[PDB]
């Protein structure tokens, strides 16, 4: 997701924590002054100006390319030296719960968690290889030139013209997402990730023209915000586990 998407999951987890996991979240955030669970989420795609070797070793942790395999996850064909998000979530998963560890290194943690749960959310952030998860998918969205990636990213949600104040009670006043029954921190990646890919291909998310507009918008937009929901619910329920327990 763009900034926007990142920070309405944290906003919605954020609302969701229990006393236990509130605590230690705020404790761990007030380690870096001004830091909120929202201003850090879009924290993993800003890493060129103060971090840009950390930047460049995590950029892969953002997606994984499944399509191809009919969205079934291998870690060794698809995650290579654990650049993807699977591997990348589970390792930061288990990071975050080390409490041997200085405040920075939880912290630095947390802010990963946070995007990728974010992201592995995203369908177009567990496609295709071959045309880089949408990248290569030209389109015009109302005449503006793009790709189903960006689209997904940002374009439709930019459609609301809303504010984080604005969006957040709008995703919130859905029809709540069936959870599991607990978080699997180290099994729950790869099914997010399968069922992140399993809305990648289906028919109709590519769309039969490459001129879109309301139509893909008003049939789409819903399930991308229904993502940001579950996103920012599953962040909770893995965040209470990590550190809520
Ligand atoms: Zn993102
Ligand atoms: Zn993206
Ligand atoms: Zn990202």
């Amino acid at each position: 997701w763009g900034a926007q998407g990142h920070r309405l999951v944290a906003e919605v987890a954020d609302a969701r924590l229990n006393p236990t996991a509130r605590a230690e979240v705020d404790r761990l955030l007030a380690t870096e002054p001004d830091a909120t669970l929202a201003s850090i989420a879009p924290w993993a795609d800003q890493l060129r100006a103060k971090d840009p070797g950390l930047g460049r070793r995590s950029a892969g942790w953002h997606y994984v390319n499944i399509a191809e395999d009919n969205c079934h996850y291998e870690a060794p064909k698809h995650c290579r030296n654990g650049n993807c998000i699977v591997e990348a979530l589970k390792a930061q998963s288990t990071i975050l719960g080390d409490r041997s560890l200085t405040d920075g290194e939880r912290l630095q943690a947390l802010k990963f968690v946070v995007h990728l749960v974010g992201d592995i959310h995203q369908p177009m952030h567990a496609g295709y290889a071959h045309d880089k998860g949408g990248n290569d998918f030209q389109l015009q969205f109302g005449n503006r030139g793009t790709n189903l990636h960006s689209l997904w990213d940002s374009g439709m949600l930019n459609t609301r013209k809303l504010d984080d104040a604005g969006y957040l009670p709008l995703l919130q006043s859905q029809r709540a997402p069936k959870l599991a029954r607990q978080s699997n921190p180290q099994r729950d990646p790869q099914t997010w990730a399968e069922a992140s890919c399993r809305i990648s291909m289906q028919a109709g998310v590519y769309p039969a023209t490459r001129k879109i507009g309301d139509e893909y918008t008003e049939r789409y937009r819903p399930l991308a915000e229904a993502q940001l929901r579950l996103a920012g619910e599953n962040l909770a329920q893995l965040l209470n586990r990590v550190l809520g327990a």
